[PDB]
């Protein structure tokens, strides 16, 4: 009943089985309770970290696994099938370390990367706003202004920040949890995806060392643009895992429940609905792996990653809406998980670039 | 920012005007808090009933307002744009009086009908069981004949207004022509209600199960002949399916108004125009479809196919429009700072009750055979 | 098996039965042959004309029927179910007379309207181009330039023309068939809708009397804008009739053909496809009548007419594509009509304002 | 303006390069005229065969090119972007050699296989009858046993390359396990072909019926055991469904390139951007889906579900992309001055043959049971 996967090696299959074993004993027994109460899973990230699952695609020299995206994306997909909000946070952690790895000095990487990729820390990514500025000073910078929609806000070990210093008018910072002048608003009240908090930040004459600026002064916009494709790939794989979870529920229910003297899967009309869901899940998985396989070969994959995010998140919204339908009246109650999965899928159409903005990007790439 | 309506007279126009006033004064200011807390709205059904709004379509000789469906359904639409859960309950009340009005004895009508349509009472309708929602004929609640009556033993489920209605229209087994209809009072001995279902949305009016424990009932409470029940339940389908078509259209219209206002406060420019255009087409199309079926009914013509088409069309539109309305707001659309996330949760169950959209398609195909 | 219609009177029902009787003996026995050979139905318009069907909505004082749009649109729908290209031409004829009726002088109407609405003439409408100018002269105007996509081009008795004389820089003309300086290109080779020709026009120092200018000099753009809503309503009703014809074929075929030991309509999956088609036909008919009913009461109906054209033409493309599917392999051959109906529906999405341009119009009406 | 392909080696890249050259030189300059006139392309299959293009996937020990499906299918895609009717015929030729290659005797293979894969021959595949397309088991063409052979009496239909192939793979009735397979030569006595079907599109290679009139055949021509036929026909389904997925993707890609060029010559501005964006997503998604199934096959793993999904997905995409490509051109898109009106007519039959898209859905649902 588990997905039959296309994998490059024996060691990759054994990584998949390891993820499935940890997810089923650390994630599955606690997910419904924490999402209902909107409480934080303390200690869950440490256990994922110790099994090597928080630093899979980063180079081994810096303490990562050096796994390709074709393998890493599928592990992410397996996590999301058990707990979507935790999978989103695992993806955010990968992006949070990208500036230092790609643009940091040799001195900066020896100082901080081992710690970031040890499995004991968790990172957050901070660029969105509701005009946040860093002004020069002796030996560094002073920060003033506001930030919005930070995943893991208030709970992370470190924060990646973008702040104004025209074209080359932006700069990137590695900000520590203990930063003087830094505070966080209350967690947002959302329709779903409750466990990992989402918060805004406020900087009040916050002073920072020059040694925490990542890359050259003005290199900000280039740094942030360099991480778009990888983020969209992350969310494509998360949406695919939630679509798979909703499909597994419906398939199981349609093989037990009966009406008019037969199992409901045996009514041809209902069978066709289930068939469209399964085709949409398999098309979304095929599309993200095709982009992944380009990235692993050092080929351009920018158009392909926008297509993958678009395809996968539209698929999840359609499949979860249809899984409630398969259940009937009980599917509309909290005795089952399908109502929660439908609430989680809607926000995937919106973040990491809205789907309208994905269509715009694809268009500009044909003009 | 108010729907331009096609109405048969100046009188109907003022009745719409009366509805907008009551809904904006009584329903709109308390709806967010009651849906969030999951509590019952005391006093609300008493206020609508005194205005005439709970008995519009029924004949005046029995205390109704005599209105045609072309007017009744559009009043229902205006209500549902403020509070979907309340309008669903209004629709159920109409169905709950239907078996007595069409099938009862003149003596039975004289007893009970005037109190039902008075504006102070609330009706509920009870047909579904756990092993039988879509498939009606497989029901099993037992009503077995006694000296001058019946004894009822069994279970029912998914009762809208369960545990709060003044009367219940019941369907129980006496023997294919084995089913009968009953008017059950709220004080019936042996009758009890389980706890309210915990749902994804539509929280205010409760949905509950029922249990009959040696519930002896007078044989004068039976509506129609013994074994007539499935014919009674079948005759109400057309009317109920139009009710819900009107409710889904008003929920879609409410979500469309939120998104138009937001896109103007421009966010429209920064392909949102085309998304809003497709939303506006969906609402207009659903409204015209339910009205076409209504005029056929008002004229005394066949309207069964057209009523299935209206319900399917209007509920598929609410699910699509509410989902795209969250999309128009962006990230704040996904928070409880606005109403659109609630509207999306309310639309899903509409695709499911009053005959699922797969049953609707099966009805339509049969009408082509 | 004929459509059950909502009609205002006894006399309207009897108009419907008259249309059905004429269409079934004048149109149905000859449509497949003329469309296959791409030849013109000489004499068909005279017979429609003599039964009063070419001037149904124009006022009785000028020789029309004074019928409301709620009745006229449904007659048009009945014609289109038998021969779509002839129905489009009937609609074009209504528009061709609109300028003179609404903006013409009392002298101009006594001269020409009775003839136009007698049933012996046929009119065409000429505004599209691939910059056509009328320059002043003693006693009138001289015309130079080109026009495109004229339905009935080369075969009409009269032509409604728009030509340049900024804001108020356009003027409208009633041009006769015998106009010196006027010629027509060869008929366009289209995917379908062959019987009534579509042509371009060329004006070569073409001199015209001032008495043929309709309305004031500069009133052109206002005249042309005043006819948009009515045209869109015409095409909505034509698309609805072609969708109905494709649905009737498929329903008939699905009740005879058998597979796996049962009539194919009895396979629930196929039954659901037929059910979606029927719902789309009924939704399109409901939408155009709702706009019609506004126009009959002197209420605004501009947004509603754009919605109706959009809804109905998208419905026809979906229903005709699905009717071929119901037929299987035989549906892809010219032994049946469903392949022709699919070719006819595509051009309805395009003309009288493309569907993208309809979406734009609806958007501007919410801004 | 050329597809960026993922390929397993430099050798495969050059084979793609060879395909683009032959297709642009031989197919592209004559395609519009032959499809318009409805005539056969003499010399064309002879030229592709000498380049190795008619036997790519089969083993070298028998004269094929040994290519995996991940390469074969993408060559098929490049062809179909120039001439859809020709690429369909290439796909059929592969299926026509399949029963002999997997089920025959070593002695049977030695006789006939090398000539089939030589590049000079053309194969056809014959299964469907008028009373049996979707439902295979209901076939009725009779093959009755004689002294050292069989006698064939009956009718077959919808034969691609009917009346022009060098050999025919036939399925006829001998007795559920009542069906057998036959390799029929083009010079068989008692065999005749009806006139070409008049179709909406795909005109160049003819589709015809066949008639067997006391057609005596040698018992050494039977492929596999007596009563093995339905198992043989079943085993070819997975392969044929991928062939057509590749053909539909290349037809969609051709229609996408036309519309992108036109929108740039701006027409894009005057919501065409969003329509083109959805077209580009549909093509990319169909390509990735057929390739995922191909790599499973190349690895010797189960790929049945994934092959049904690929065919359904890729043909639904061709119908949607070709229909929107006419839309991008406007009025001139509806004329025979451009290719897009032809592409739209070609896409419709793809939803129908090699198992209709309703049968595909039925296969997928069963795999979930
Ligand atoms: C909030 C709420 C309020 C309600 N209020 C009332 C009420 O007041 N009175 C009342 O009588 N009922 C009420 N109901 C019950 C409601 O009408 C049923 O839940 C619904 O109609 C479907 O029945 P089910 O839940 O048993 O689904 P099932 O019948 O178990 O169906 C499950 C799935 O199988 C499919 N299916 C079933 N049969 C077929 C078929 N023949 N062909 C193809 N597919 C099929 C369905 O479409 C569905 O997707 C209420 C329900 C809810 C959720
Ligand atoms: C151009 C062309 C070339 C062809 N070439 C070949 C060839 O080379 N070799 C060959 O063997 N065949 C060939 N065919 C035949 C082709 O495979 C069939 O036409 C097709 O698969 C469908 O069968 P049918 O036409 O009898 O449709 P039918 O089986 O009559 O089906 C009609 C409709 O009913 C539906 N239906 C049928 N069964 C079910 C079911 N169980 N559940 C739900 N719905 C169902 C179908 O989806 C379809 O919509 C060719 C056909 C064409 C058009
Ligand atoms: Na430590
Ligand atoms: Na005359």
């Amino acid at each position: 009943m588990a997905v039959d996967r296309l994998l490059p090696s024996q060691e990759a299959a054994e990584l998949i089985e390891l993820t499935r074993e940890i997810a089923d004993k650390v994630l599955d027994p606690i997910v419904d309770r924490h999402e209902k109460d909107e409480t934080y899973p303390e200690g869950v990230f440490e256990q994922l970290g110790a099994a090597g699952l928080l630093s899979l695609p980063q180079p081994e020299e810096w303490g990562g696994g050096g796994q390709p995206y074709e393998v890493y994306l599928q592990v992410l997909e397996e996590i999301a099938a058990r707990w979507a909000s935790v999978a989103v946070a695992v993806s955010v952690h990968s992006l949070s370390s990208h500036p230092l790895l790609v643009f940091g000095t040799e001195e900066q990487k020896k100082r901080w990367l081992p710690g970031m990729l040890s499995g004991e820390q968790i990172g957050a990514y901070s660029l969105s706003e509701p005009r946040c500025a860093a002004t020069p000073t002796d030996g560094g910078y002073v920060i003033n202004g506001s930030k919005s929609w930070i995943t893991h806000g208030g709970k992370a070990d470190f924060y990646t920040l973008f702040a104004r210093t025209g074209s080359r008018g932006v700069s990137c910072f590695l900000v520590p949890a203990d930063q003087p002048g830094l505070s966080f608003g209350k967690p947002e009240e959302k329709m779903g995806l409750h466990a990992v908090p989402t918060t805004s930040a406020f900087y009040d004459n916050a002073r920072i060392d020059a040694d925490r600026r990542i890359g050259e002064e003005g290199q900000g916009l280039q740094i942030a643009f360099s991480a778009l494709d990888s983020g969209r790939l992350g969310i494509a794989a998360v949406a695919t895992g939630l679509a798979q979870a909703a499909l597994d529920e419906a398939v199981a229910y349609a093989n037990e429940r009966t009406a008019f003297g037969r199992k409901i899967i045996d009514h041809q009309g209902l069978g066709f609905l289930l068939a469209d869901m399964a085709a949409a899940v398999a098309t979304a998985r095929a599309t993200y792996l095709d982009a992944a396989r380009r990235r692993d070969q050092g080929r351009p994959y920018s158009q392909q990653a926008s297509i993958a995010k678009l395809t996968a998140t539209d698929a999840a919204m359609k499949v979860t809406t249809d899984a409630v339908q398969v259940f009937g009246g009980v599917g509309y109650t909290r005795d089952y998980r399908v109502e929660r999965y439908m609430r989680e899928a809607k926000i995937m159409q919106i973040f990491e670039g809205t789907n309208q903005i994905q269509r715009l990007v694809i268009a500009r790439g044909l003009t």
